[PDB]
């Protein structure tokens, strides 16, 4: 029960990996998980909330990591204390790639998936703009822009530069020097006069 | 001749700003345009060769006036000069908002919008790189990360950022605050230390 639908989930994940959303059937889904067509849909109504499904595990694991890193704050320096954070996508996002690929192709024509990412988007901009806030409050950091805008360029930044390094797109940065690209960036443009 | 050519384009520029291009037809483009649909084919193969050469036209545009001012520097500080660069997309782009979404929205099942995407930016991110190395082979920045992925991510997050302010996406910076967010992300960047 709980275990054909976790093997539906399974099954498009693995799928996705070669081809699109648009290039998989319910009967191809169905068949992976060993069940029929209409047993399917006792579980989803379409292939589409499928891929929310697994859209939305995916956002949530980062967001309860988030929570995580920012109720236990690491005794290190404040470079290493952003890299932690936009660690968190790196990992959980480049763990599920073919996912989070799938996602950004749905979000053009998907209101569903578009409202889910921006719900998330709203909270990380603004637990950003409120460090930022803490920062320039303890004289760490000078008053230039407006901290929730700087905060949204800079997940603006950070969620098109990590897709494109997980793609492998022509431009892009590669995966092995994006995080320390990013967290130059950040720090900076939040420390720096 | 030239004149039915320009009046598809404009009708289908038109026509973006209503809706998506799947929902607009060659009959509604022809009919626009005041042709019949076989006559349309003899200017364009598709609805999709229509929105191709939109955004090829906008995309020259841009780069055009990028060239104009890499010929032309002004005698300003260096604030002023990377503001006008990316002044250039602000106001090319940001003049033609229904083609810049449906390029965007085309992107995901467009390998030639893509392309021509991709070339377009290779050039850019290549000026900004060798613009940095300058900079830092005079003094005026300091040599920290590879000049070619700050730009690479500097140039993505315009992309994002200025994408997301002329949507009104929710978040997005808003679009009379968007110049001087980025310019601030960039300067910083470039040179501080
Ligand atoms: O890399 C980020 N955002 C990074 C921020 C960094 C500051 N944040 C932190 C930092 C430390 C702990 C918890 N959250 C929220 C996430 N993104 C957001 C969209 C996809 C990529
Ligand atoms: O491209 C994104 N973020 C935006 C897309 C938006 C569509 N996707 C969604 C939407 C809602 C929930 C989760 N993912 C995939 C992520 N990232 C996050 C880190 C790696 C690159
Ligand atoms: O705003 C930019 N790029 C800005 C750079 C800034 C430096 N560049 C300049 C600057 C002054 C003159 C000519 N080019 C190339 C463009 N982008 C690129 C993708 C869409 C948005
Ligand atoms: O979103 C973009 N750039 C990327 C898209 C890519 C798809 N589009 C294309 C593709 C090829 C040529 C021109 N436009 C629209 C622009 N911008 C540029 C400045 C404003 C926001």
């Amino acid at each position: 029960g709980d275990d054909r639908e976790l093997a539906i989930l399974a099954t498009a994940e693995n799928l996705l990996e070669d081809r699109p959303l648009a290039d998989i059937s319910v009967d191809d889904l169905a068949k992976g998980a060993g069940i029929s067509r209409p047993t399917f849909y006792f579980y989803f109504p379409s292939k589409e909330a499928v891929l929310l499904t697994l859209l939305d595990r995916v956002v949530n694991q980062a967001d309860m990591a988030l929570q995580t890193l920012a109720e236990n704050p690491a005794d290190t320096d404040r470079e290493n204390m952003w890299r932690t954070g936009i660690n968190v996508f790196f990992e959980t996002f480049g763990s599920h790639k073919a996912v989070t690929r799938a996602g950004q192709a749905a979000r053009a024509t998907s209101v569903e998936v578009a409202e889910l990412w921006s719900t998330f988007m709203q909270k990380w901009i603004a637990y950003t703009a409120a460090v930022i806030d803490a920062e320039r409050d303890r004289g760490a950091a000078p008053r230039t822009l407006p901290a929730h805008e700087l905060a949204t360029a800079l997940n603006l930044m950070n969620e098109r530069t990590l897709f494109a390094s997980f793609a492998g797109e022509q431009p892009s940065v590669p995966e092995a020097r994006v995080l320390d690209t990013l967290v130059h960036i950040w720090v900076t443009s939040i420390y720096g006069e």
